[PDB]
């Protein structure tokens, strides 16, 4: 099945990181506005996870690495 397909980066809720820290990380790493970053942060906190970015597999590998360096629990998967 064709592997040339889009992927997403997902951030998972963690019990240590501050909600204010998560909002800041999404702004700093992705350039998102505050309303956007806060909405994503709250989605992680209230649903347990959220898609935070989307693109090619190789581009999502970078976003995962960036988020891990910031201390956030990030994974990637194919978007169906
Ligand atoms: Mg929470
Ligand atoms: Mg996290
Ligand atoms: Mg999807």
């Amino acid at each position: 099945e064709s592997t040339e397909a889009p992927w997403v980066t997902i951030v998972w809720d963690d019990p240590v990181n501050l909600m204010s820290y998560v909002t800041y990380v999404f702004q700093k790493l992705f350039g998102y506005s505050e309303p956007h970053a806060t909405k994503l942060m709250l989605q992680v906190h209230n649903e347990g996870k959220a898609v935070v970015s989307a693109g090619s597999r190789e581009s999502m590998e970078v976003d995962v690495s960036k988020l891990h360096a910031a201390g956030l629990w990030a994974t990637m998967q194919q978007d169906r």
